[PDB]
């Protein structure tokens, strides 16, 4: 097998939608022989016995954290914090180990894993966890603030189609000059590294696939979707199928907003009543956490709502979403359109209502809703009102036809003579060649 003998390690960028993808490279490349050490912090560490072929260190990371503001000073937070840890362990490792780490496979989020290659010298290569599209506005951020662009909306982004300005990436309550130190920062050590993984097909960027060989100095590997590539379900997940298999095929509405945005207690009063009203059955994920400075306890939802919609939904904390969607019960997806949630639904062939947040879900929304058109947007603070026009819009009435192209064109770039499939070899090569 291509890759024995050759130890690799992964660094995941410690929250679900960098872990996920990360370790779902990390099993695709053992599987090709390589043997993987994961170094993830405590916070939001995965569970080993899920990844049984997987080796895992677990580092301290100095440490709760909100992930819904102040979004700039958390992941430089989690870079600072993991730092020295993470130096004293891959040390440790080289060390431990004489008999060598052919590479470091980094979450671009972790910009701090340059200067720690660097000194080990070793070889970096940067796995870039969000939208490929996203990148495009990264790399042109201080071009669009040129432009007149930032600060601040529905004025088409020339340069970057179908976007409009109030869907290029960004943070709450953050300027353009820290926008631009920030994203000039991880596109900077993104574009030093050896390569560049992308989680998506030749096929989904079609559009923009010559520009985004431009951007990097370096090769480029489409791999995605990585989800088309555990040992034990919780209470909440298993809940979740047993209770989708008492429902009407596609009928479900599966509500979840990632595994870190965040809302207020009236944006869910909305979201909650919008649901009920629809009358739409519903499987609706509300994790810990995501309502932030209320003072009345999970769900957090309001007096009387649960008895409107006893029979048609069922609450959770967590759902096994990858299983949930492809659930013939389930029939449309209500996401914040997180870039492991929309390629989620795209594999599944489910519709999607979009309700961006932060960060690329802005630019991937809108891809969902005008560029491959498999889903619609929440366009704003969310309203009952517009939220079961929305779903009532999604559960109805063409979408589905070119949500099952897409999901064809996925199991297809994936499987032997696939682009994906191609792609991921030629990745082992770069990594066998370093
Ligand atoms: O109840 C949930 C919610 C989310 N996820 C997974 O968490 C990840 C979230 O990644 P995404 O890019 O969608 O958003 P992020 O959480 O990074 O904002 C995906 O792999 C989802 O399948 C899950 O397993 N169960």
């Amino acid at each position: 097998e291509q890759g024995k003998g050759s130890h690799l390690v992964l660094l995941p960028l410690p929250f679900q939608g960098h872990i996920n993808p990360m370790l779902q490279l990390a099993n695709l490349l053992h599987s090709k022989g390589f043997s993987i050490t994961i170094i993830h912090p405590q916070l939001n560490s995965p569970n080993p016995s899920d990844y049984p072929n997987l080796n895992f260190e677990i580092i301290p990371d100095g440490f709760p954290q909100r992930t819904g503001i102040k979004i700039i000073e958390l992941l430089s937070a989690v870079n600072t914090n993991c730092e020295a840890p993470l130096r004293e362990c891959l040390a440790r490792l080289q060390a431990a180990n004489p008999l060598p780490i052919s590479c470091l496979i980094t979450d671009a989020i972790l910009y701090s894993t340059q200067t720690i290659a660097e000194d080990l010298g070793l070889p970096r290569i940067v796995l870039r966890t969000s939208s490929p599209f996203s990148f495009l506005a990264f790399a042109m951020y201080s071009h669009l603030k040129a432009k007149g662009y930032l600060p601040i909306s529905e004025i088409s982004v020339v340069e970057l189609p179908p976007l409009r300005v109030k869907d290029l990436p960004g943070y709450p309550n953050t300027d353009v000059n820290a926008h631009s130190q920030f994203f000039e920062k991880i596109v900077n050590t993104t574009r030093s590294a050896t390569a560049v993984i992308l989680n998506s097909s030749d096929h989904l960027e079609r559009a923009i696939l010559p520009e985004l060989h431009r951007e990097f100095p370096i090769p480029i590997f489409f791999v995605g979707p990585l989800c088309k590539s555990s040992n034990r379900l919780s209470e909440n997940e298993q809940s979740c199928l047993d209770w989708l298999d008492k429902q009407e095929s596609r009928s479900v509405l599966y509500v979840s907003f990632g595994s870190v945005t965040e809302m207020e207690e009236a944006d869910l009063a909305e979201t909650a009543w919008g649901l009920a009203n629809s009358e739409q059955p519903f499987l609706w994920v509300i994790r810990p956490g995501l309502v932030t400075g209320s003072e009345r306890t999970w769900p957090h939802l309001p007096e009387g709502f649960a008895e409107k919609t006893k029979g048609k939904g069922w609450v959770v904390k967590w759902a096994p979403q990858q299983k949930v969607l492809v659930h013939p019960a389930v029939g449309g997806f209500w996401t914040h359109a997180g870039w492991n949630s929309t390629l989620e639904g795209i594999c599944s062939g489910v519709p999607m209502i979009c309700w961006p947040r932060n960060g690329d879900q802005t630019v991937n929304a809108r891809l969902v809703s005008c560029s491959w058109k498999v889903g619609l947007q929440l366009e704003g603070r969310l309203e009952r009102g517009e939220i079961e026009k929305g779903l009532r819009k999604l559960m109805a009435d063409e979408m589905r036809e070119r949500a099952r192209v897409l999901k064809e064109t996925a199991e297809l770039c994936v499987i032997k003579g696939g682009s994906s499939y191609v792609a991921m070899n030629k990745l082992v090569n770069h990594i066998l060649s370093l």
